[PDB]
């Protein structure tokens, strides 16, 4: 039913939170932000599954680290025309940040796989853990971003389109 | 665990939301964002410290998307030909401001705590939560009501399509 990793959950909820205010609708960033809350919550329910889904907790944690290749991507193309030293600065900073934290779950989730004994209990923690680094930093990236695209001859755009009630 | 009460209601306060589009209607759209973020506090009760970030803003954002609701409640009301339907619409726009200010209050007293006395803000909290999800989907009930009879003189409008229905 709803025996889903809570921490897991209320971090990739506190993740979708920030991208839910917007449209996904000339936004890939936003799009795979959602993406990630999602496959991060669908992580959160298989994460503690007996057997069986073993295979789905790497597809799981390898789709979640392609999305976090591709957040990664676009927030370098943002950063590069980014004219705001500041803003390109901190923008750069997170786009270091999350290769180190995407790469990390892929090993941590595919270890919490195999084991489906303390040593299973520590292997949650520190899956728990990195995952809310990693849900965390995109948040951080997604309002950099949203700031980067406030702030010439540039040909690239991220739509940032709210819905601010 | 999730606060079953606190998530219970926000589930309920979805369902009746998730029927309608949110092309076209910020009721439905402010509505929608105040079940989720009520699914997220849920999640923030029990929670341990260093969120309370999370459910002062989770707070602060409830708050804010239910004086939206409020304002277009009034709107939605001040076009309304038919008497009882205005009556209650109205009743709500009272009632809503009264709740999401408590909450707002609630909410940043019982992330300081994160003992009866802690539990106790919890119970107020949880009373509290449950009370505005109730008053929003009465809200929003009461605007669909609102949309059948309308004044012939007037420019706003609420859209109130069905999607799972279709």
């Amino acid at each position: 039913g709803e025996v889903i990793n809570q921490p897991m959950m209320m971090a990739a909820q506190q993740l979708h939170r920030e991208a839910t205010k917007w449209s996904s609708k000339g936004n890939d960033i936003i799009a795979a932000a959602k993406r990630m809350a999602l496959l991060m919550a669908e992580m959160s329910r298989l994460v503690r599954g007996g057997s069986g889904t073993k295979r789905a907790l790497i597809q799981c944690a390898k789709d979640i680290a392609k999305a976090s290749d591709e957040v990664t991507r676009l927030a370098k193309e943002v950063a590069k025309q980014c004219t705001d030293k500041r803003i390109r600065t901190n923008l750069l900073q997170v786009c270091e940040r999350i290769p180190t934290i995407s790469t990390q779950l892929k090993i941590l989730s595919t270890v919490k796989a195999t084991m489906l004994d303390e040593e299973s209990e520590q292997a949650t923690e520190m899956l728990v853990h990195n995952a809310q680094n990693l849900m965390q930093s995109v948040k951080e990236t997604v309002r950099e971003a949203e700031a980067a695209s406030i702030k010439t001859d540039a040909g690239f755009t991220l739509r940032w389109v709210r819905k601010t009630p």
